[PDB]
C-alpha cells in the first residue's frame, strides 16, 4: 500500500513522542513505591497493576510513526525479560534516558554514529565495572540469604532453594509443584532439560508463566522434519484415546503440520505441543536418543526405514510432567527404567574416555550431566489451597532470582550500582567530542533508575541522587523506609545479571534509534 | 478505467519527486557508515535495516505519478541485483544523480534525445575504462584474498572458497550447506545446474534468497508441455505419500496446470515447483535425458506413447537437494548410479568425436562438463547451531562476491573507481552541445557514490571528493577509519562486475525517464 | 439509465478535448525520434513504450463525452491497424489535424455536410495522386531491398523473403517458424490459406501476434452450423486422447457451442479453436472439400445423413501446424496424400475447361491456386534461443512490410509523400466555399505527419516543412540524421498501402465527428 | 510596515511573470502590422493605441513581486525613450528575450554573475559592430 516516509528531525520527534508515552506509562510502576496503572478490559473491571511488562503490552499509539517508536523501545523490555526475566521497567527508563538526550544531541548537530560509539564504549566499560563490583553468591548460605530476601524475608523459601541446589547443583534443574498439603517436599526424579522452546505460542496453556504444561503426556521422538499431517494422523488418534496429551520432539515441525496442531489443540481436539530436537547435526540424533532412554520411547528415524504412520502408543515415550518456555523444554520424571538410563550413562561415560577432542569431550559430559543429573522437584507446603498457591508463587520468584544471583552475583539495588559505576567512569573519553557527548549521555542515563524510584516515592530525585552520589560503596536510599543506609545490610540487592541486561538492551535499542534516518509506514488510510 | 494523463514538465516534476523519495530513503544506508531505516510491520516490532533492497521493496507512493517514478527507478536496483547480486544502493544513487541533472537540462530546453545519447556515450566509454583499470582474480591466492575480505577478514572462509574452486574450477558449481558440527567439509557430489528458474514466484520458500529449496525431492521429467492438471493428479498423489516434495522439469507448465500448482503448494498441499527444461528443439530432449541419467529418473515423452497418468514413483528421478533461482536450477547429489552416469558421459564423449560441426561440438562438450563436473558442496563448521548458521551466511556472501571477482576482476571500492574513470573522460565530447551536457551529467553522477558514503559518515562530500580527485590511482577515502590511503592496500574492493552493472542499469533507466514525454495512470478514484 | 444529452457546440468541444488527449499521448511516439510514454500497471514496473497502439489501448477518460471522442478516433488506429498493420500513429495525427480544423470551421458557422464533402473529395483525389507517385516493388531485387530495410538493414532477412516469394510467388502464402538451430531453412509444403479468422478471441494463445497457433492438430470439417455441444462431445473426447489440439472448420459455431469451447479451452481442458468455412453457398461445400483433400479428412455433412456423434479420429483431417488471425486461417503442411491432392487439382482443372462463365472460371482458378500453390515456410536461424526468437520477430515484420510493398508499391517516407500530394492539389475546388474550406482542411492535415516527426526531433516543424515543400520529388528530411536528401536513396520508404489507409481512415472518422450533432451518454452516476 | 521577502527561484518566477505580462501587452504593437491595445478610462470611450509607451504606462500588477518585475523592465522603455525618443517597444521585447533565457539558465544552475558578464560582453561588441554597419547621415 502507499507509504508515508519521514526523514531526520521529522522522524525523530515522532519516535521520541512514542517512546515517551510508553516509557512514562511504564516507569510509574518502578520500585517499592511504584504507582498503579489501570488497563481497560473489554469486559468487567479494569486491570490494576504495578507490573511494567503488563503495562508495556497494552501500549499501541494512533500516530503510525509514534507507534513505531513505542514498539521499538518495547523491544528493550521484552529482550531484557527473555534474558533475565526481571528489570524490564529499569531497562525501559534507561532506554528513555539515553534516547532523549541522544536525540537532543542529534538535533544539536552532533554526529549520530559518534554518539552511538560513545554510548557503546561507556556501556562496555560500565559492564566490566559492574562485574568488578559484583559480590558472588556461591555457597549455600549466600544462596539461602538471597532466596530469603527474594521471598519477602521468608527464610523457609531460602532454605528450600538452598537444599534444592545442594541436591542437583546450582546449575541443575529445579521445579516447583503444588504440595500434597502442609509441609514442603524435595525429591530428585529422573528428568532432563534442553534448550528448545515451543514451536509457537498458543501451545501456552498457562499465560501466567507464558509457558506450556502437560501432565503424564506421551512423547513422540521423530528424527526428521514433519510437514504433512497425514503422518501424524495414525499416532494422534492413538493418543486421542487413553486421554493423554502429546509432546512432539522432532527435528522440526513446519507450517502445514504445525498450523494444524495449533488449530486442533486450539479446539480442545487433543492436547499437543511441538518443540525442536536439541542440538544439530550428528549430536542431535545421539541426544534425541538420550530423551528416548529417559522417557522409555523409541526414536522414529527414516534412516532405519521407520514411518510415523506405523507408530503405536508403545513407541511413544512418557513422563509425569513436561514444561516448555519460549526457549526451554523440561521433562520431569520420565518412565524410562533406571536400568536403561544408567546403562546409557555408562556408554556415554566411555565415550568420554575414547574422546580424542576436548570439544567432543565437553559435549559428551554435557549429556551425561543431563541424563545423570535428574530434576529436583520442590512441592510447596500448604494449609489451605489459597495459601499453598501463594507460597508456590513466592518460591517460584525467589528461585528465579537466586538462580540469576548464582550466575553473576549481586550488586546494590535501588539503582545505586549503576550510579556507582557512572561515577567511576567520569574520566572516560572517546575519539572526539561527539563520542564524549555520547559517553556523558550514557553516564547520565545511569542515574535515571534511582531518580525514578525516588520520584515514585514522592521525594526529590535531585536531592536524593546528590546525597547518594555524595557517599560511596553500598551507601544508598531505601525507598521503602525513606532512609539512607547500606543497601546490602538493608537487604536491597539486584542480580548483577538483570542490571547488566537492562543496561545493554537499553543501549542497544537506543543506539539504533539514534542512528535512524528514515521511517516508512502505511499511509493512515 | 478513466485515466489521468500528464505531459512534459508536469510529468517530469512528478517523476523526479517520486525517484527522490525512493533514492533518499535508500541512499542513507550506503557504505560502512550507512544509517538505519525503520520499516513498519503490521504486527510486532518494526524492521530496522541498513540494506537498500529491503528499503526499496517497501517504497510505494500515494500520488500515482510520483509512484510511477519510484517504481521505474526501483527497476534499477532489482536488475542490478539480479545481474550482480550487490550494489543496488549504489545503482540507485547513480540513477538519482543522472535523472536529477538530466531532467534539469530538459527543463532548460535541451534536447532529451541528445542528452540521453551523451549519457550513453559516457557510460559506454566508462565501462571500457573500468575494464582497463580492473585487476584480475585468477589464481587461488587472489581468490583466497577476495574471499577472506568478503568474509570480514575470515581467512578460513577464504581458504574454503579457494579449495572449492580448485576442485570444480572457478567456473564450476559450488553450494554451501549446514555442517554436521564443528570443522568444515568439502566434497564433490553428482550434480548439475542449468539456466532455468522457477516458472513463477510463490514457489520461493526462502525469500531470504528469493529462491526455492527442496530436500530429497522427486523429479518428474516430462518431455512435453503440461496444461491439464488431470495428467498430474495420479503422480502428484503418489508423491503425496512418501512425504517428499516434487520438482517438475517439463517442456513448460502452462496457466491451468501452473495455476493449480501455485495454489496447492500455497496451502501446504504437497510441495511442488516447476521449471522449464534446458535448451530447446532437439538438444532439449537429449539434455532432459542427461538429467534423468543423473537423478535416476525416466523421461515421459509422448513420442514413445507415454502418459503422465501411467507414471509411478519409480519413473521419477531423485536428488538430495535442489535449488532454483529466478533463472537457474541446480540439482545437488542425484540418485543416478555412477554406472549409468559415467556411461552416459562416454556416449556424449564419442558424440564429440563424430562431431562434424563446431557448434554441435561445443553443445556436446557443455553437456559432458555438466554431467561429469558435479557440484562442490561446502559444509560450514559449527560449535553451536547459532554460530554455524552465521558462518554459513558469511561463506555464502563471500562465495558470491568471489565468484563475481573471478568473472571481471576488482577495482578500488568506496566509489573511487568511478571517480578515477570520470576524470579520465574529461575530454570526452559528443556530436553537439546538448550531447556534451549529457556527457557531463553522467561524469558528475559518477561522483555520487563516494559523496554519499562520505555524507553518511558525517563528513564533507566536496572536501573529500576534492581530495580524492586530487590524488590518483587507488588513492581513496576509507570511510570506516576516516583516513585517506590506498584502497587496495586497505582491502576496500568492489567486483568490477557490480560497479559496471550499477552504472549501466542506472543510465539505462535514467535515459528512459529523460526521454519520457507522457504518463498515463488510473484516476485517483 | 438516465442519460446526459449534449448538442452542437457543447458536444463539439467535448469531442475535441477527448481526441486531443488521445492524439497528444499517441503522437509523441511518431518517427525515429519518437518519445517514450509510460503506462502504469497494477503490479510491478510501469510499461515504457514508443508504440502508438499500446498507448491508445490505455486511453480512457473520466468525462463521458470526452471519452466518447477519444474512443471514436481510437477506431481510426484500430481500423488502419487491421487493414495495413502499420501507420496507426500517422493515422491518428492526420485525424486530429482534420477534426481540429474541421470543428473550428463548424464553430465558425460553416456547413458540416459541405466540409465533409470537401474533405472527402480531397482524399479521393489524394489517393489517386498517391497511386501515381507509387513506385513498384515487383522484381526480387526490389523485394530484397524492401525486406532488408524493413529488417533493420539485415540483408539476410531480405534474401529470405525474396527467396520465399520466388518459391510460392509474391502473392503466395508464407510463414515463419522457429528454426532447428543456426542457419535458416526454406521449404514449400502442402498448405493453404483462406479468409476466415477465429470465431472469437481467447482462442488466441499467442497475444504477441494476437493470433492462434496449433501444432499437429486434428481438423474437423463439418458442413453445417454447430449450436449444441452434444454433437461435439463424442469427437472432442476422441481428440482428448492422442493429446492433440482440434481445429473446427464448420459452416459456423454459434453461441451455445462456441461459448463452451471458449470456456473449456480456457481451462486447459482440450485445446480447440473454431473458424467459419471459406466462401458461402455452393462454392462453400466444394471448398470445404478442398480442405479435406489437403488435410486428409472427411467432410461431415447432414446432406449425406452424417452425424458428428458418429465421427472418429479417422474422419478428422490433420496438419503439422495451423495459424489463425483476426480474419485469416492458414493450414501448414497437411497430411493429405499428393495422390488425392494432385488428383483433386486435375478435377478442378477440368472444371475450368467446362467453365461457361468468367465468374465460375475465376472462382475455380482460385481453388487450384490455393490447393496447388502450397505454403513456403521460413525457419529462422538461431545460435541461442533468445537471438532466434528475436530474428524471428524481425523476419515476421520485414515480411509483413514487404508484402504490403508488393501490393501497392512504396512512396517517400517521413511524411513527404502526403506533402507532395497536397501540393499537387493546390487548385482542387468543390461546389461551394464551405467545400473549398473542407478541401484545404484536408490538404493542411496532410502536412501533420512530417511536422510531428520533426517536432519529436526537437526541430522546428514550420522551417523543415517549408524547406521540404520548397524542393520536390523524393526530397525530404531524414529525422534520424537530421539532414535533407533523397528519401528513396536514404532508404526511408513507406508502403503506399499504409499511407493510403492512414489517410482514408483518418478522413472517414473525422467526417463522422464533423457531422455529429448530438451525443448521448449515461449520467455520471 | 511588515514586509514579504522572497529569495532565489521564488523571487525569479515572480519577476519573470511580471515582465511577461508587461512585455506581452507591449510587443503586440510592434511594427507596421502592430495590433491595437485597448486601455480603459474612468470616463468615456477607452483608448485604442498601437503605441508601446502608452501601453507600458498603464501596466501595474496585483501581486507585489510580479509588479516589481514589471516596473523594473518598465525602466528599460522609459530610459530608451528619454535617450532616443523611440524604440521603447523594441527595447521591451529585447529585455524580455534576455530575461527569459537568462533566468532559465540561472534555474539550470549556471552562475548569474557569469551570465551577466557574457551578456555584457556580447552587447559591448555588438555596439561596436553596429557602428561599423552604420551609414552616416
Ligand atoms: N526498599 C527499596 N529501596 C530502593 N529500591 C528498591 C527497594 N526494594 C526494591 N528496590 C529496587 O526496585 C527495582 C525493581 O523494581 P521493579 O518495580 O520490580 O521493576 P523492574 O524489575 O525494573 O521491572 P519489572 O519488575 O520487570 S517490571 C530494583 O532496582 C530494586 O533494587
Ligand atoms: N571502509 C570503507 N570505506 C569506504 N567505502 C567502503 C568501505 N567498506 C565498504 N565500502 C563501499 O561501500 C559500498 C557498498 O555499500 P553497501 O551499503 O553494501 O551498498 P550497495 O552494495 O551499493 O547496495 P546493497 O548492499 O545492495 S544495498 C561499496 O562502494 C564499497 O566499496
Ligand atoms: N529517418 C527517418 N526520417 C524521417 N522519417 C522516418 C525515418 N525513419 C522512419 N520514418 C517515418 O516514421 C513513420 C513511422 O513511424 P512510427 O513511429 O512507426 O509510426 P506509425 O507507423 O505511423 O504508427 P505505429 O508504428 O503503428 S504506431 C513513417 O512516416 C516513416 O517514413
Ligand atoms: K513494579
Ligand atoms: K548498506
Ligand atoms: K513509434
Ligand atoms: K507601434
Ligand atoms: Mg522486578
Ligand atoms: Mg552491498
Ligand atoms: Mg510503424
Ligand atoms: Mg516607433
Amino acid at each position: 500500500a502507499a507509504k508515508d516516509v519521514k526523514f531526520g528531525n521529522d522522524a525523530g520527534v515522532k519516535m521520541l513522542r512514542g517512546v515517551n508515552v510508553l516509557a512514562d506509562a511504564v516507569k510509574v510502576t518502578l520500585g517499592p513505591k511504584g504507582r498503579n496503572v489501570v488497563l481497560d478490559k473489554s469486559f468487567g473491571a479494569p486491570t490494576i497493576t504495578k507490573d511494567g511488562v503488563s503495562v508495556a503490552r497494552e501500549i499501541e499509539l494512533e500516530d503510525k510513526f509514534e507507534n513505531m517508536g513505542a514498539q521499538m523501545v518495547k523491544e528493550v523490555a521484552s529482550k531484557a525479560n527473555d534474558a533475565a526475566g526481571d528489570g524490564t521497567t529499569t531497562a525501559t527508563v534507561l532506554a528513555q534516558a539515553i534516547i532523549t538526550e541522544g536525540l537532543k544531541a542529534v538535533a544539536a548537530g552532533m554526529n549520530p554514529m559518534d554518539l552511538k560509539r560513545g554510548i557503546d564504549k561507556a556501556v562496555t566499560v560500565a559492564v566490566e565495572e559492574l562485574k568488578a563490583l559484583s559480590v558472588p553468591c556461591s555457597d549455600s548460605k549466600a544462596i539461602a540469604q538471597v532466596g530469603t530476601i527474594s521471598a519477602n524475608s521468608d527464610e523457609t523459601v531460602g532454605k528450600l532453594i538452598a537444599e534444592a541446589m545442594d541436591k542437583v547443583g546450582k546449575e541443575g534443574v529445579i521445579t516447583v509443584e503444588d504440595g500434597t498439603g502442609l509441609q514442603d517436599e524435595l525429591d530428585v526424579v529422573e528428568g532432563m532439560q534442553f534448550d528448545r522452546g515451543y514451536l509457537s505460542p498458543y501451545f501456552i496453556n498457562k499465560p501466567e508463566t507464558g509457558a506450556v504444561e502437560l501432565e503424564s503426556p506421551f512423547i513422540l521422538l521423530a528424527d526428521k522434519k514433519i510437514s504433512n499431517i497425514r503422518e501424524m494422523l495414525p499416532v494422534l488418534e492413538a493418543v486421542a484415546k487413553a486421554g493423554k496429551p502429546l509432546l512432539i520432539i522432532a527435528e522440526d515441525v513446519e507450517g502445514e503440520a504445525l498450523a494444524t496442531l495449533v488449530v486442533n489443540t486450539m479446539r480442545g481436539i487433543v492436547k499437543v505441543a511441538a518443540v525442536k530436537a536439541p542440538g544439530f547435526g550428528d549430536r542431535r540424533k545421539a541426544m534425541l536418543q538420550d530423551i528416548a532412554t529417559l522417557t522409555g520411547g523409541t526414536v522414529i528415524s527414516e534412516e532405519i526405514g521407520m514411518e510415523l504412520e506405523k507408530a503405536t502408543l508403545e513407541d511413544l515415550g512418557q513422563a509425569k510432567r513436561v514444561v516448555i518456555n519460549k526457549d526451554t523444554t523440561t521433562i520431569i520424571d520420565g518412565v524410562g527404567e533406571e536400568a536403561a538410563i544408567q546403562g546409557r550413562v555408562a556408554q556415554i561415560r566411555q565415550q568420554i574416555e575414547e574422546a580424542t577432542s576436548d570439544y567432543d569431550r565437553e559435549k559428551l559430559q554435557e549429556r551425561v550431566a543431563k541424563l545423570a543429573g535428574g530434576v529436583a522437584v520442590i512441592k510447596v507446603g500448604a494449609a489451605t489451597e489459597v495459601e499453598m498457591k501463594e507460597k508456590k508463587a513466592r518460591v517460584e520468584d525467589a528461585l528465579h532470582a537466586t538462580r540469576a544471583a548464582v550466575e553473576e552475583g549481586v550488586v546494590a539495588g535501588g539503582g545505586v550500582a549503576l550510579i556507582r559505576v557512572a561515577s567511576k567512569l567520569a574520566d572516560l573519553r572517546g575519539q572526539n567530542a561527539d563520542q564524549n557527548v555520547g559517553i556523558k549521555v550514557a553516564l547520565r542515563a545511569m542515574e535515571a533508575p534511582l531518580r525514578q524510584i525516588v520520584l515514585n516515592c514522592g521525594e526529590e530525585p535531585s536531592v536524593v541522587a546528590n546525597t547518594v552520589k555524595g557517599g560511596d560503596g553500598n551507601y544508598g536510599y531505601n525507598a521503602a523506609t525513606e532512609e539512607y543506609g547500606n543497601m546490602i545490610d538493608m537487604g536491597i540487592l539486584d542480580p548483577t545479571k538483570v542490571t547488566r541486561s537492562a543496561l545493554q538492551y537499553a543501549a542497544s535499542v537506543a543506539g539504533l534509534m539514534i542512528t535512524t534516518e528514515c521511517m516508512v509506514t502505511d499511509l493512515p488510510k
